[PDB]
């Protein structure tokens, strides 16, 4: 049998900019331990928004002004903005809602990226 039950490594609310919103949206996100993330629609994680790779999936990672031509939403900097280039070209916009969270994330992605070959 398996486990049954889960650790993200950290789980948070983050702003995410729909391709038919094209708008920011409180979204909740959950990074696995294996890198794979997920996020849902809110804090009932009924609806699964959609589950992307990091390691696999994502390629680069800017943050603020490298990010694309984007810009932050009302009342927040720009610098507490979070971007995923995919490996296609998908570029997903995430927003956090300060420099410190933002910095938590950020470090965090960049350290699942050293997830695949046998550890031990």
């Amino acid at each position: 049998g398996s486990s049954g039950s889960s650790g993200f490594v950290k789980s948070g609310w983050l702003l995410r900019q729909s391709t038919i919103l094209k708008r920011w949206k409180k979204n909740w996100f959950d990074l696995w331990s294996d890198g794979h993330l997920i996020y849902y629609d809110d804090q009932t994680r009924q609806s699964i928004e959609d589950k992307v790779h990091m390691p696999v999936d994502c390629i680069n990672i800017r943050t603020g002004h490298e990010c694309r031509d984007i810009q932050p939403p009302d009342g927040k900097p720009r610098d507490c903005l979070l971007q995923i280039v995919c490996r296609d070209g998908k570029t997903i916009s995430l927003c956090a809602e300060s420099t410190d969270d933002c910095l938590a994330w950020k470090f965090t992605l960049q350290d699942s990226r050293t997830s695949g070959p046998s550890s031990g």
